[PDB]
């Protein structure tokens, strides 16, 4: 009886073990776990991502009128409260009478109005920032930007690729196969600061995204800055990570059908959150979000619309629910500068485009974009552990301690089954 | 005779190719591997981190006295050898005859001397540095920063978490809702650099590490430099980071009881075993130090401290034995520059600053520093083989090879049990 | 009949589930994957990287002759087609005349002429760039680097290992415990730029590229710039990555005996493959290219080679296959910049290396490169799914569904065999 005894405390401690490392790799298994693949592919053609930039000014000095104080001063930081000039003190001439001559406001048939009517006419002038464009050693034109609108202003995007353009490619890396702009940030026609404010800009340069073509830009919050008197290099990695659905990771798996952007982006439900809400709330809606609601007369701006920004990110936190996308493209950057002009190139730009040494030393930067070689850097989040590696590793487990299988439990049942007689 | 041979030779095959892989999955886990985990964690609320700045000047010029050469002006590149100025060709007037006059040394009675008292009374006010800060649009206050000191002296802590004040934090991404700061890095009180030195930083700006509020700043080793003249965008990825411990990964898992900070860090493990070795040698500890010990006068800095450093680091190497922590966060930064002032807005701060232009164009830094997105990356490295696994495998393959089980191995015992009474 | 039944069809199913879950975890095997395994090995000794760097000008202005235009000045741009000056509108005065003198063209006896003497001669001498050498505090010396021939031209390297010298290493992390060199690029003896070009090069600084030993420099596609009037402070964080051979990865798993380059790398196959390619053309080669073909009097570069780098890099992108090595070693780096001279540091210099505060002002950077921390990253790519692993799995789930193992299909081959004088 005793060596039976044995076998059988053996055969339940046996069980006992295969029960615990049975549980941990249920409880394994539950947490779906995922690791990560990197890759770096090599390829010939290479999708060349679209440039966003905007001028730090929101809109040039010379080209507002009376017209655009009377209506729009009030936001802009232009008017006082009671509608007049600010406290201009060590004011320069020309530049406070012009503002003075704008500022008579008597006798003064409206106008009217929309923001986009002054964001169109008031901002830069693509041909008078454009000075010389190039792409791959070959002249783009001007007109091959795309104007869109950012809560900066008016903002222009190279290689949009909308409009059934086709998205510029890349045959060569290094620095002449790239994007290189020569651009005008024209310091002149900035804003007159001398106004006290907290979000006075007292800057000056240029702000640039890169994206793909996919996602609308979101300067505001993913840009960087490139100061003047420099050309920028601007290496550029593309990475395509591929996250993973719920349960394993957190994508919105679908199409992603929402009301303004057929294609869908992590920005894109940002700016389309923000868009429902607000026209939810002020009846008509900023002139940076898309939609067929009406813009406001500037005073429903800091009246209405704002504090819903700050209730929206303050306590409506809740309202904007926003998934990543599985196979999002993004693109690391790398950042160097080299000084321009030189001793040498200065009177040449300065006879070129009859300006001042000066003006060419505080006025010019040039952007230049292009990826450092032709490959693309993949993340990938694997699963880790499927259903089939569970089976196996349990069928291991149940092969190893107890060596039964589940024909084994199906004659146990038959067996129970030829004594279930004995019962009834 | 020759069927069962053939199939007992089968079996003596499918043995050693069991015993092989098994091998192979064993001396594959005492490898301990482990995989990596990356993750992209959205989160409403994120701790700002800690910034950390020094000025690149030691201690201001105006601020230092006749005494404080005469302690302390052969260490700081003051005094020659023989207690006089170096060689000073070429010179400013002013410059020159207020240090001639403090080179008088003439029946001059010491003071009783700390180098704490010098870098506290020399160094620079945040109060003649911090312009305007700014923070989520609020405006924060000098006395919100900390000071403490490092090897460049006192430097100045923005988020420090410490004194028991909550850890401030972010609620929106972009450049409107960080940490916004204007300084002055006050190039007139810099030292005079008339002497010749290896170390004569001839450089010009500030030097800023973001760290989180755990660990103390390195800023010697992980610091990076922000001009003046620039407004500097600083985007900001947190990333928290799992590491293992041994036999996996390199884990101090324990609290770290270091003698001077509570909590533990790579930094701290550093600056606390450099203590403890100076402490061990000249009775007294460097200012960047902490300790219940003294410090020295500055004759024992270049008399005893500094070679302590020197064989330290070279052949002491085995005496600072520092294993890193579990759960880092470490930060991501990513710097791009704009051009501070513009032509618009120089007057307004020359007016408001009392100050020449030449002042702001040369003298002035914006350090921007925000968060890119509300997400922190997560670094965990999971243990890519337990022990669970490797039970799984290794009964996987031993129920395809021989399709036995332990009960099997047992009952082969016995086998060989009933066998036994043959043998005696 | 009935319960045999169903038992029948239990093990049909469940053989069904086994062949499933089988199908599924082969198909998943002869994909190969593989996952990654992130790691930070701290270490003592640590190898630095060699540091490269080209001036962007190609050649300095005062060391041409009237010889170096009459062979060489149709590529140059400084020759226009019918062999005289180009358009040269609002120039300086000696500047032109120095041109005008060497454009007389007049019985002229030509010069037995190579690219490699004008590269040698006309291009920059290091011991009028490198103002002052320092590594680890120790005074490093000019000649101490090494010449290279690049697309920019004569380039120079810091611990480029060869010829014997051992590698450079460093013991301590830091800005001090570096390589910080300054050096002044010659804003005087830039090309003129009077004439009109795409190509143009406006800007003014120089460009470095950090590299491992290993490999050649490729300053073209991989160099970052730096500017002038800036110490830029380069963090460097060594990365060993390892990739894996086929069918698992992409690697050159051979050592790559290469025609000009015993050691392997990517940027090695590809400057062979050109190279190859150009020989195969053109009968001779570039400068930067190795070789012992010779070079070409420079009608046969603008008439020969480039259109053949043109077809080459469009529609000869089946030419040259270059898989990546399989331990690569990258160097991460992350550029910031503090601005130089001071206030104070500025009349140091101008007596010292007897220029005006301009040329200090606008003519000289400091490099510093440096390690942020001693250790390196470590990303390998593991198996992810090896036989054994494969073996264990199909094993354990043929131990759950169907309890058989591979003896009990030899042992069903002998009931078969048994089976078999039945039919016979
Ligand atoms: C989305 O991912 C799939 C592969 O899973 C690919 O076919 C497609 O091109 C991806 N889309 C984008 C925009 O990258
Ligand atoms: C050049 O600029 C000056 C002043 O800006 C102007 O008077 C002149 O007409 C301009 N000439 C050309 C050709 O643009
Ligand atoms: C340390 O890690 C644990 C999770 O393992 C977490 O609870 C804790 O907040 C971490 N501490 C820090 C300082 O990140
Ligand atoms: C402004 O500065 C000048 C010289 O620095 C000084 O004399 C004057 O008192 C200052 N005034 C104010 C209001 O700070
Ligand atoms: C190549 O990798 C092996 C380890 O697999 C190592 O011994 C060797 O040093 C590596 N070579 C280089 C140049 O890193
Ligand atoms: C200094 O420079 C001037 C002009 O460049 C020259 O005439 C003089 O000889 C130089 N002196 C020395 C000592 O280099």
């Amino acid at each position: 009886s005793l060596k039976r005894v044995v076998w059988a405390l053996c055969f339940m401690g046996s069980l006992a073990l295969l029960a615990l490392v049975c549980t941990n790799r249920i409880q394994y298994y539950f947490l779906y776990p995922h690791v990560t693949k990197l890759d770096e592919v090599a390829a010939t053609r290479l999708t060349f991502p679209a440039v966003t930039f905007c001028n730090l000014n929101e809109f040039r000095f010379s080209r507002v009128t009376k017209n655009d104080l009377y209506h729009a001063g009030e936001l802009l930081a232009l008017l006082n409260n009671r509608y007049e000039i600010p406290d201009t003190q060590t004011a320069d001439e020309k530049q406070l009478e012009i503002l003075q001559d704008k500022a008579n406001f008597r006798n003064f048939k409206p106008k009217p109005f929309n923001m986009l009517e002054f964001y169109d006419r008031a901002g830069h002038d693509i041909r008078e920032m454009l000075l010389s464009c190039f792409f791959r050693g070959e002249q783009c034109s001007p007109e091959d930007f795309k104007v869109v609108f950012t809560r900066y202003g008016k903002c222009y995007t190279f290689n949009a690729g909308q409009d059934g353009k086709p998205r510029l490619i890349t045959m060569k890396g290094g620095t002449g196969n790239g994007l290189e702009i020569m651009l005008d940030i024209q310091q002149d026609e900035y804003l007159p600061v001398w106004g006290e404010t907290d979000e006075t800009s007292f800057e000056a340069g240029i702000k640039v995204q890169i994206h793909s073509q996919d996602e609308p830009p979101l300067i505001d919050q993913l840009g960087f800055g490139v100061a003047p008197g420099f050309q920028t290099f601007v290496s550029c990695q593309e990475q395509r990570l591929i996250y993973l659905p719920p349960p394993w990771g957190d994508c919105k798996a679908t199409t992603g059908d929402s009301e303004f952007y057929d294609t869908y982006s992590i920005t894109a439900c940002r700016i389309d959150c923000e868009t429902r809400y607000l026209v939810e709330n002020c009846n008509c809606r900023m002139v940076h979000m898309p939609g067929d609601a009406p813009y406001c007369t500037p005073e429903q701006y800091k009246e209405c619309a704002d504090p819903a920004l700050d209730f929206l990110v303050e306590k409506d936190n809740e309202y904007c629910v926003c998934e990543m996308p599985c196979n999002v493209t993004r693109y690391g950057k790398e950042l160097s500068m080299v000084k321009i002009p030189s001793k040498a190139s200065a009177k040449y730009l300065a006879k070129k485009y009859n300006k001042s040494e000066q003006y060419i030393g505080e006025n010019i930067l040039v952007l230049d974009i292009f990826f450092e070689a032709l490959n693309y850097e993949t993340i990938e989040q694997k699963k880790a552990y499927e259903v089939a590696g569970l089976l196996g590793d349990i069928g291991g487990q149940m092969g190893l301690f107890i060596g039964a299988s589940i024909l084994t439990v199906l004659e146990l049942f038959d067996y129970a089954y030829e004594v279930i007689k004995h019962r009834l």
